[PDB]
């Protein structure tokens, strides 16, 4: 009935807070949906790595808008993708717009760190920020969300990384993504000064501190993204059965920690397919 | 060394050659790290990460391009699942120079009927060889084509062991015994069809589970665990979920997540420092 | 705000008859659209071919969608798309619809061939039905599913309408009539099955060459230009590389070629130089 | 037998000079193919057109890819496949050149100019070029062929050209092209100076005028690439065959400048799949 973009400002506005969970394929889509999740996630990191690439910006719009396909196939909750800096110039950014509609996403966050290689976290100009804010917005339907990045905070502290912020949204941001803020006590005053709603990454091992959502909602923040938490539990599961397998010569001890057939078939509404392949046949 | 050649000769040296299924190129990462020999890109596994089910829906770009991924990341020899080889003779034959050209070293290829009264329905014995043939007729000498055969649960050992043995006369280089149910039914099964034997060792099933080394002693050279690390996975996945949905923060899961530090190691990162350093 | 199907609808309404023509690539959709073309054609034998594979259904949906995702991508002119048999079973058809309408397709035609084999072979009528099912199932309202009949050479205008009637019934929004050798066949063909019905005037091919008018006049909704423009590149480029090949330079090739201004006017090249100095 | 890079070192070694010619898609190649080239090449501007956008660098390494995977599919004709700059730093390059031999493509092209530019032609520093140059050759084959692009020639005269080229070849660049040389008499000393073969770029309605291959073969140059000359003809026939059929309601106008089935058939070699079609 309502757009992707419609679906996802409305989990925005119900929800206190939002959580998006991280989700690397269809099938985790369907996992982060069952447990019952408003909005799901598309980590750019994430795309990377499960091709075992550095989270550098070497994949493209291709890589991403793949991954992203696949899981806008298999649900209809709203998926936030991760398009880095844009994927390059001006018509770049508004091919991954068009594309990322066309793929039935409903969000995307670009940030504003630099994309190039012929000192780590480097930030382009306001300017240049704004240039691609400008065009995505030129090429954007009005229901999709546009969810502007800044990674100022570490390098240039709070108020530098709110003037940004605010500038973004005046250049067509919808929302803002407000990288690694160290102190609970600084987002009230952030949110209240970019009027737009504000999402709070929640990863883990990083430089920020674990916050509860309901500390983050009270703090004024709109949504609390997990991008990779699944992802990580996921890969030492496989190597602890991998090592299993290797060290004993059959996988009896991986048993206990593996999800039932009767739970995939749930999972996959699989009950609802033999349904069908007995009414014609 | 073909990626071929590489497959055949691990199922040469190892006793047996485990083949561990990963759902993608991190998965065949980790599989590396290990040590296995050899990896496996599960048909079922390429079908339920889209959400779908594993009812022969996908099709060679499905698979293809799972492979494409893992192939890129690791030159661990790869058996890819081609399920009955996507349509007639002449997609079986696109089937197998896409594989090739995408790095693989093995395919497995089935005696099922293509998406057929509910249970497993087989294709006659003609019709498999016809399948085989398609394939063995644009294949190079090093790349593998492994038989899978069905028969054993519909139409018992004996059924099972003949049309094996015309899959070997028709070409096919290696044998994919599905769901024997007796461990004592392979050395009868081995000695008859003379080339390499793969037992497929999945949980859940009909088959009970038993060990690398029990399955050599009964003639078997390859071991496939086809979907293992894939459960683990989801459970794991779904617990992560489940916690943050419950408690609001992931806490509780951090204890069961790979480190930072473990993926920089895997990524093999601190290669991509040297020369984010050699440049500037 | 209309949505691709409605606008291939609304095209289907409003011409008299609506000219579909083929296009094997984005850039080609853009000629017919500049041309004034009111909807496009995806050929499944153009997909095929263009890969260098016979129009033998050995092509699956993701050769198909690339093909039509490209075109979509480039143009809104509704783009009709050839899904062959549906690709496989209930469940795959299904896909395919899906996967159509999400790549902003506006309508697809199946057909009641058989997928498995100097003839056609058809499925029972039963069997089109199911595969029409399976597309209904799960399609929007707006977006257009034209069952395609092949039985007209095999079977007789009778048993022609027969079916296609019984496809409308089935949940077939338009029909696509293949090879019918008179034109007197269509006015009956037309009432029989009263929804819009699509002729394939092909060249080289079995049927003769009728105009727009005349199919109008004998009651078809849209006729299809399916490879045309293809069978011309194809000579021109030919030409081409023998001229390259026997001359060492292409002069005598110029003539035929479309100059580089033309391109820049296709591509709407102008419009990027505007954005490039906005920023 | 041979190798796609060895495959297109042998036809440039051969032939005086090797005339390689652009083909947008599979079908196109086969048609090149038939006429007798020994090389075919894929356009970096074929590509973006064709999807409809302006060559300007907005395609990537997978629009580019795709289009290549599609003509090594249906032809072994080697293929020279152009990558722009590279597509973005050192691991894309290497990423792209990975991918290309994947492909089973014989050569790419990489040029010297910036990828994002200000708000004529930009070029990059010398030093830059030869880390593009480096990326690429850290990770190359022996056999696959990496012909360096410089676009220096207009900017900054043919001496600053030959000083790039030379520095290109040292960095590891197999082969040179050199774009838009206005003067024929302007490769003799290009082409000795870098010793190693030299492609002269024959586009129409550039800047540079038409020569023939024989009189750049005289002029000391290896490979004379024609990049667009059959899409500018296809995209005219096209619209002809759309204005005829939109004016006149019919195409037979448009008839006697059609290919004919039967020809299609001939080159599809459509009787070798109705020998299967009887053999089943
Ligand atoms: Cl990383
Ligand atoms: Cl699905
Ligand atoms: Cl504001
Ligand atoms: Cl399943
Ligand atoms: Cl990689
Ligand atoms: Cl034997
Ligand atoms: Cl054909
Ligand atoms: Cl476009
Ligand atoms: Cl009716
Ligand atoms: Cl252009
Ligand atoms: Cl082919
Ligand atoms: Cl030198
Ligand atoms: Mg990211
Ligand atoms: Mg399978
Ligand atoms: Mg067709
Ligand atoms: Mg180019």
């Amino acid at each position: 009935s309502m757009s992707p973009g419609k679906l996802f400002r409305q989990a925005v506005a119900n929800e206190h807070p939002l959580q998006i969970v991280g989700a690397i394929n269809a099938y985790c889509a369907l996992l982060a949906e069952n447990v019952g999740f408003k909005a799901i996630y598309l980590s750019g990191g994430g795309v990377a790595n499960t091709l075992g690439l550095p989270d550098l910006g070497i994949t493209d719009l291709h890589d991403v808008l793949e991954d992203a396909r696949r899981i806008t196939a298999a649900t209809h909750l709203p998926l936030l993708v991760d398009i880095d800096t844009g994927f390059g110039g001006a018509f770049t950014i508004a091919r991954a717009i068009k594309e990322m509609e066309r793929a039935q996403v409903a969000a995307v966050h670009m940030e504003d760190q630099v994309a190039q290689k012929r000192p780590g976290k480097e930030l382009v100009n306001t300017n240049e920020m704004v240039d691609r804010i400008k065009a995505a917005v030129d090429v954007k339907s009005n229901d999709f969300v546009l969810i502007a990045r800044t990674d100022a905070y570490a390098v240039e502290g709070l108020k530098a990384t709110i003037d940004r912020a605010c500038t973004y949204v005046e250049a067509g941001a919808d929302m803002i993504f407000a990288e690694a803020l160290e102190n609970i006590n600084d987002y009230p005053t952030f949110c209240k000064a970019v009027k737009v709603p504000v999402l709070a990454n929640m990863t883990e091992f990083g430089k920020t501190p674990l916050y509860t959502a309901a500390q983050l909602a009270d703090h004024g923040v709109k949504m609390v993204l997990y991008p990779r938490s699944a992802d990580r539990a996921m890969s030492k599961a496989a190597l602890a059965v991998y090592e299993d397998i290797k060290k004993h010569g059959v996988q009896t001890a991986s048993l206990p920690f593996m999800q039932t057939r009767e739970a995939l078939y749930e999972v996959l509404n699989y009950h609802a397919y033999e349904d069908k392949l007995n009414q014609l046949f």
